[PDB]
């Protein structure tokens, strides 16, 4: 066969050989002595500059044109007299488009093409920082109707501070140490809960009480705002058939919008642009509520439900789940908000990948995480080979800016 | 150059420098990760691979340095330069079969390393032989149900000549029969294995849970069929703890999970027959074996039977099915005092093994795609660690089919 991976489904049978790897220029952790691949974490600009302007205009089927190199001269021409440049409009909605796509942990990305992309590369202060992610917040949420997008603020610029949002969603519940140790709220955001109290926020006392933003405008201390409530939709948890499962006054918010991480584009850099989408149900049903490290709530459940939680092989851990799972599914579309199940998030995603196949040649897959965190081997996407990489524009981790 | 490896449920960190042992490149470069992939794509090598291995060997006995080690060195030495091969010790068979184990990334059952009975059958020489060792090995193994880890080594591979290979890739598997509608009776993993013993002149049965029998191949011979002694092989039938129509599915399964298709590499000798047997973790059976799409693919007809709503994945039947399948499974093996682990069991000594590993080698090579169940993944500990996977030596490796 070609000098290129060979990827296979083990349940279909098919082969396809990936070429778009070719094109990655940035180095992942693994090896050939070693898989490392579990693992959750101007000379130089003008090359990532061209390439991405190349990326561009092959979009554009405008590759060698005139346009083409007319954009090329003045890219490298700001980067000589500025030691940056700056994205004309359309090639940034290409660029954040882009990121999406190539985000190899993202099993939602059959709606790649669909994304709103505010421009607010124009904001110069926390105030309208809040404005604009007020305005996304409503966009995005349009009532239960959830539509993609993400709001871009300026840029990364020489020896000047950045644009950072300290929360790492736009949404999410508080969690307050207790004076026992333990925790009461969402033990995911302790230091920052802390961070906002230390800011001057009041906290409340709650398992879910929604956390202010805390917004930093470049070389200023960080600011923080409430978001007022009728703008943040949330879920009452209930089940089909279990009645007591409301009675245990579990909630969770509509909108899942991560905002700390990084989005380059072409040697560009915003480190503020949050993104949001909608939720598959797993993200709340299985890590958020089950996580040992987060609500932990099987315990409790399984007790509600009278299973036999003192053994292992009752599998009661796994009935648990389930129906926390199914609440979630039911609760989300008795409310009239979008979300979407593991089977047919996985069952798109393989679609997905049949598109990719044929529009690039490949699609970057990071099978851990793609595969879903309960009933892996029942999803289509456990009997798929992946070939996983890192290819530009591209959305990347970045430290805490505390 | 030495990973970092985090817990991310308990915030512990650990770094594994036992990988800088791997002699032996994987499929990785920094350019794309391949560890989703299933299969890979003379004198001085052998003799430094020999000269490791019986360096490890004396240093597990404590006997570094010592006149038995130097001589043994020697022998090795003396044999492969005459010969261009050599042979180990029965005893240094033994330690190389449990560290091959121990060192399998894709095992989640390692914390039973240590525990290996190892049956000596490189004096075989003929289809005949084998058939009879491998029936000990089965007897032994299953013990009634008290099942015992084992493996049975059958001769090296040799320079002139062609394999021992069992063609089986597993002792006991059910056949699948390919029929007319185009459709499969039985297990559809075993269609082409199947065909070969017709061939090879079985008769068939026409159930879905014909137990296979055994083609076995002396060196350079046709391949013989062995039929297993129904009374060798232990069954389960399968029955659910509350719902009572379970049983009549006529669902089974065998209590012995025992690979015979992998080579088992030890100090740069190659064994091509060496089949291996422990006992099964409920998942492989309840979950894969049953429930794969292109296996018994049974979910469909336990939801419906369930009166689940099938029309809907949003309803989560194929989960809620899956779950009684498996809790079918771990009831049955409990009932008929078969040895069973389930996957919250033996991911929880999972990790009791790479913290005991960590202290004694310094890290642990492993395949977080495999570790981790296929159903109810992040509800087990092994979900949220990291893990490094890389290649040591002993091993068991994949091998062509023989056909
Ligand atoms: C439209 C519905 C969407 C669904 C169902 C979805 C689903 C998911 C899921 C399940 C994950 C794994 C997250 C985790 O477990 O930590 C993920 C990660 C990710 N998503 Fe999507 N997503 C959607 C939309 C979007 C959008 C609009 C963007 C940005 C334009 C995006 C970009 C990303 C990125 C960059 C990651 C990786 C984060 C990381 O590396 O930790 N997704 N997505
Ligand atoms: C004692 C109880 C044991 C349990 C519960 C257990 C469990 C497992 C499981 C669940 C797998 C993944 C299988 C798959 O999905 O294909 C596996 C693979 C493996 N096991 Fe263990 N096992 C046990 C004993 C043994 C023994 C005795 C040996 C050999 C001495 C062994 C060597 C291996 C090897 C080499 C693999 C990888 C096969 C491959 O790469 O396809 N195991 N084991
Ligand atoms: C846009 C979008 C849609 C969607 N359905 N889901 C998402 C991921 C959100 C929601 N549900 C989890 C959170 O993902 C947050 C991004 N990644 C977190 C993983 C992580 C990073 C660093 C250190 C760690 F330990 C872990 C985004
Ligand atoms: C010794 C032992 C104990 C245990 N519990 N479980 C086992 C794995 C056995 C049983 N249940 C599955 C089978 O695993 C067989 C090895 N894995 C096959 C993966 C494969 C897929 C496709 C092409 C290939 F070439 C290979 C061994
Ligand atoms: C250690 C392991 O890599 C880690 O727990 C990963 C596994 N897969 C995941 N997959 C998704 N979608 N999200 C996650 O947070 C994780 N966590
Ligand atoms: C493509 C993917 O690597 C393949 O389906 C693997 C995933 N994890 C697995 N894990 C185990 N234990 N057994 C398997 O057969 C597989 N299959
Ligand atoms: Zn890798």
């Amino acid at each position: 066969g070609p000098k290129f991976p060979r990827v296979k489904n083990w349940e279909l049978g098919s082969i396809t050989y990936d070429t778009l790897c070719a094109q990655s220029q940035q180095d992942g952790p693994c090896t050939p002595r070693r898989c490392l691949g579990s693992l959750v974490l101007a000379e130089q600009l003008l090359s990532q500059a061209r390439d991405f302007i190349n990326q561009y205009y092959s979009s554009i089927k405008r590759s060698g044109s005139q346009a083409h190199e007319e954009r090329l001269q003045e890219v490298e021409a700001e980067v000589a007299s500025t030691g940056t440049y700056h994205l004309r409009e359309s090639e940034l909605v290409f660029g954040a488009k882009q990121a999406w796509r190539n985000a190899p942990r993202c099993v939602g990305r059959i709606q790649w093409g669909k994304l709103q992309v505010f421009d607010a590369r124009d904001c110069s202060s926390a105030q309208e920082m809040f404005t604009y992610i007020c305005n996304h917040i409503k966009y995005a949420t349009n009532r239960g109707n959830l539509r993609s997008a993400i709001t871009v603020f300026p840029q990364r610029a020489p020896g000047r501070g950045d644009f950072r949002i300290w929360n790492s969603q736009l949404v999410r519940y508080a969690g307050y140490r207790q004076q026992d140790g333990s925790v009461r709220g969402d033990p995911a955001n302790v230091e920052i809960t802390e961070l906002c109290i230390q800011h001057g926020w009041t906290p409340g006392n709650g398992r879910f009480d929604v956390l202010p933003l805390l917004l930093q405008a470049p070389d200023e201390a960080p600011e923080l705002f409430v978001l007022p409530p009728e703008l943040v939709l949330e879920v009452p948890l209930e089940h089909p058939t279990l009645e007591w499962f409301a009675a245990l006054g579990l909630r969770w918010y509509a909108l899942p919008a991560v905002s700390n991480m990084l989005l380059e584009i072409g040697g560009l850099e915003f480190s503020a642009a949050p993104f949001s989408g909608w939720y598959m149900s797993t993200e709340i049903g299985t890590r958020d509520l089950c996580d040992p490290h987060r609500y932990n709530i099987l315990e409790d459940v399984a007790v509600c439900m009278d299973l036999d939680t003192r053994t292992t092989s009752s599998l009661w851990k796994d009935k648990a789940a389930v129906e926390i799972n199914l609440a979630v599914l039911h609760s989300f579309q008795l409310a009239k908000v979008t979300i979407v199940d593991h089977h047919a998030a996985t069952v798109s995603f393989m679609k997905h990948l049949d598109n990719e196949q044929k529009a690039r040649g490949g699609c970057p897959a990071d099978w851990a995480w793609i595969v879903p965190p309960i009933s892996g081997s029942l999803t289509p996407v456990f009997h798929q080979e992946m070939v996983n990489y890192i290819l530009s524009p591209a959305f990347r981790y970045q430290p805490d800016p505390w």
